[PDB]
């Protein structure tokens, strides 16, 4: 196959000397574009006369509709697109499409190249006659240029086209055509193919021009952003402007605790009311919350913390229907915060009763996540999965936590799909009687099934605890773990290891206190900026959404005032390092890398 | 500034009219560019009359030189050049410049859009002019259609460029310019600037062709590949005709024992001749290799493996000049396998004598691979690190244990540029009494000063060495650690936790007998494959250079005949799997990277 593309002018001989490129070979087929304009309908004839006498190949003389002449910028436009359509239509394969320059106006031609450029061609060539002709124009002149070689070919070259452009097809963007007898007459009915054409080139020059230092992107799917949205990344990211970027942000929560969550306000009452058992719920006790909240003005400690959050949890979570309403309401928060892979932690031993087992609440808890999973279109669903905490307490007792681990050990082998229970969290009581060493004899079956492993390190500032966990337990996370600068051997090794930190930053600020909206960070900032810059995968994180009062959104702009100068490409950086860090599978993982590429685009960048 | 360029064919009367596409205000400088045919020279004396009335903006009319008609295409690609070139000096920021592509030929008007797309160009525009002048070619005709507004602007777009193109300058591709009067004829010394701008296109295109898959390539400047370079990676190795290629290519050395390199051959007779006590030296015994090696008929195990290796080691390195020579020995065959990264393993309490304690011989062997690296260009180096053995021992010795771990203890805060002791190596002889948890309270030290540690599993087929390492030593990497299928937990915790497997595809070959060349797969075959789908970190390694007779590059070659159907694109894999997984700083790791950016080009791209 070997087709030939010819735009017409005034001079109709174009077509016919081009069809003179091959030499005796000839063409399969030559299609040739026309406009509307009344001058060259005796072209058209005599193009029409001359096939007749010529037959063989196919022929079409396809003229552009409401095309008389160059008026302005719209006309011009209007034959670009037309044009392009056109072409995809009668020469689908650039491999074998040849196009001449030689007919129509200055722009008709610089058009013809410019397509040819976009979506490939087999040899683009201009045609010249030498001027020894007259008393070619005629028939007999044609047939006298072509007898005694008065044609010069100029081949331009091949084009091979663009990646993306050359897989259009005539469906896609289909031409509508009105037979006229032996001449088509096109139109188009709308100007997609363009508007598509300069997305795909916008795009391609965005990537051409962040390909140098795609590395540097956490999310390679940045590469197409155009620079200046990309020079936005860098600068340090506004706690108050960017609300509406970070909200609509793909997030993933790896440290959320489910009986921290309708702790007080609407929420709390919306969990009682759907009670099993309404004449069993315990009366909601009067917690004040500390002044200035979400933000106290003073730091108030783990036990006030702990404590505020009284009204939830096992006094309310041994109801099914406070179980079930706490579970809906939870994914219903993650939804609305655009989570996309949360690891939420439980206590099924504590919301045991005497006819309800630990495994039928840990199962109760999956099968809640799981429909509220399926209940969600794909596109936008959020992935649940469980950590089960193993509670450690002053006292000594252990047999709530050999519970947890065991029905850790059980769950990680019933639910291959889905929801699915992929660690322990070993949390509860922080002082060097209960650190991780102590511990770490009851967590061996754990790692013998391959379940992963979360240590909180909150309170006690204890670069041996640490330690312990990440040594002597197999801690894959970090919980809190705000100490970590004080041994450099120690913060070496969690960046080295790919061991990561589970920050929560309104938690951090109402435990511990932090310095906010600073100007410079010393000896006190927030470690987030001091971790990222050791190499430590870095996670951002709720805690409690009830007990803290935030969302996963306020705890991303609160970075902004505990860490001066974060930029918002370091919050895209912990999203990332969250992915990493995930206790999921290739499945899982998958789908959040597909969900994570969706960054939201800026508004009012520069 | 606004700068406007034209072209020129026979009618002049174009860059009059295309003065007037922003009205009064009209352009800063108006550039000609034109042929030298002499049917064009009367519209150049007619330019240089109109430019001589209204002085008002600057001028310059261009002649282009070896171009008279439009002939062939040689013709048209030097205008080309001429035209890239005159666009470049004439207009250097492209949102200054006004291209009109009323003058010429068609293919002048064509180039004059496609140079504009190209290299930028504020506004591309076409003028027309009414037919009711005459009996506009004349300057009377020109200022009455100036006057009574007969010309018709179709301004064709803003053209953003090119990224890479619109950074191009005058002085990188000039103009030989002469002076005939006020007209320049200009020419092009050769074709330089349309070879970079095909390159550039190419790249771009072989770029945006990968860039979906991009995240599928291990490195990743494999994007600026060919397509075809890129479906020739996917393909599986080849051992014989993909010898050059994998030769070529940037390699990590994560497991490489300094006592079995040079163990016989010219090597060790070279590493014998170097003795600083000559008379000291031990007689070479008779070790005879086994038949077919480095691929014998079956396997000789590892008893007979390491019995291979006694003319080297403890007692021939004792020595300083067989040291000294041994370690330049090694860097040299380093270097001559393109190796861009080595962690080397060495037992300097072996080699101690009474005069020579292992801190004086963990010092030599330091300095001797800091000095031959510092004698390699940075661009050929091969950056050194130093593991050091801790040899387990049936019968319960551990002073020898102790030495090693309390001297990588001390050399790993001694060193931080250059070589330095990076790791600890938990190697010897593995048996039930011998497992990983015997260890772990020795190994506390280590952790505590933040030395890695690779357990160095052999001669076993035992899934519980493999997780006590794991989670009593925490190890970072395993060594010949083929039987991680047998406990899918185990596998899947490896693959979880990134712990990397450093697979010796001679060694295990020589110690294990592996299947060759086998039709698809089943109950035999090398594990790599099986890892590798399974997201275990595998790096390939030579174990010990000179027992194994086989450099990196024959491992990696060996490969394919050991996994049938593995791809070359997952030998680019296994080398990223034994960057990440080095025990490397920031600075070691970031050379490294940019030494692995560097993949040979393909030869063989045709099938
Ligand atoms: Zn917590
Ligand atoms: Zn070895």
């Amino acid at each position: 196959m070997r087709i030939l593309l010819c735009s017409v002018g005034t001079s109709w001989a174009v077509v016919p000397e081009a069809m003179q490129l091959l030499g005796s070979q000839g063409f399969d087929e030559v299609h040739v574009l026309t406009t509307a304009s009344s001058k060259i309908s005796p072209g058209v004839e005599q193009l029409l006369r001359y096939f007749e006498m010529h037959p063989g190949p196919r022929f079409s003389i396809s003229r552009v509709q409401d095309f008389e002449d160059l008026r302005s910028e719209q006309d011009h436009m209007l034959f670009e697109e037309v044009l392009w359509r056109w072409l995809l239509q009668r020469a689908p394969q650039a491999a074998h499409r040849y196009i001449c320059l030689a007919g129509g106006y200055k722009t008709i031609s610089a058009a013809m190249q410019r397509a040819a450029a976009l979506f490939g061609a087999c040899e683009v060539f201009h045609v010249l006659c030498e001027p020894r002709f007259g008393p070619a124009s005629t028939l007999e002149e044609v047939e006298q240029a072509i007898a005694t070689n008065a044609l010069r070919f100029v081949r331009l070259g091949p084009e091979p086209g663009w990646p993306q452009l050359r897989l259009l097809s005539a469906p896609s963007f289909p031409l509508e055509s009105t037979l006229q007898g032996p001449v088509h007459w096109v139109r188009a009915s709308d100007m997609r193919l363009r508007q598509h054409v300069e997305g795909v080139l916008e795009r391609s020059r965005h990537i051409l021009a962040a390909w140098e230092g795609i590395s540097e992107l956490p999310i390679p799917a940045l590469a197409a952003w155009p620079p200046s949205h990309l020079r936005w990344l860098h600068e340090p990211l506004d706690p108050v402007q960017d609300k509406a970027w970070v909200q609509a942000l793909p997030k993933v929560e790896l440290h959320c605790h489910l009986g921290g969550f309708a702790t007080h306000g609407e929420l709390l009452h919306k969990v009682r009311q759907e009670a099993a058992n309404p004449e069993s719920l315990p009366p909601v006790r009067a917690i004040p919350l500390p002044p200035g909240w979400p933000i106290p003005e003073e730091p108030i400690g783990l036990e006030r913390y702990m404590r505020l959050g009284d009204n939830n949890g096992s006094a309310l979570l041994k109801d099914p229907g406070c179980l079930r309403a706490q579970c809906r309401l939870l994914y219903e928060a993650l939804l609305a915060d655009h989570v996309a892979y949360a690891e939420i932690r439980c206590s099924p031993a504590n919301y045991a009763s005497a006819s309800r087992s630990p495994w039928v609440v840990l199962q109760e808890i999956r099968n809640h996540f799981q429909q509220a999973m399926e209940e969600t279109p794909e596109d936008r669903r959020c992935h649940v999965n469980l950590l089960l905490t193993a509670t450690r307490e002053e006292g000594g007792d252990r047999s709530r936590i050999a519970r947890h681990l065991a029905l850790a050990i059980t769950a990680a082998e019933h639910w291959k799909n889905g929801c699915r229970v992929v660690g322990v969290d070993l949390a509860g009581f922080e002082d060097r009687t209960t650190r991780a060493a102590m511990f770490a004899t009851d967590f061996e079956p754990v790692h013998r099934v391959g379940l992963a492993v979360t240590v909180h390190a909150g309170e006690n500032d204890d670069v041996e605890g640490i330690w312990q966990a990440v040594f002597k337990l197999s801690a894959r996370r970090l919980g809190h773990a705000l100490h970590l600068s004080r041994s450099p051997d120690l913060l070496r090794v969690v960046a080295e290891r790919g061991i990561a930190v589970e920050l929560c930053p309104y938690a951090n600020l109402q435990i511990k206190g932090f310095p906010l909206d600073e100007e410079q960070e010393g000896s006190e900032t927030y470690p987030l900026r001091g971790y990222l810059a050791a190499g430590v995968a870095v996670t951002l994180n709720t805690d409690n959404l009830g007990i803290s009062q935030a969302s996963l959104t306020d705890n991303l702009l609160l970075t902004a005032r505990l860490c001066p100068g974060i930029t918002r490409l370091e919050v895209l950086k912990t999203q990332v390092f969250a992915a990493q860090a995930a206790f999921a599978n290739q499945a899982e993982r998958k789908a959040l890398w597909a969900r994570l590429a969706q960054v939201p685009v800026p508004t009012d960048t520069e």
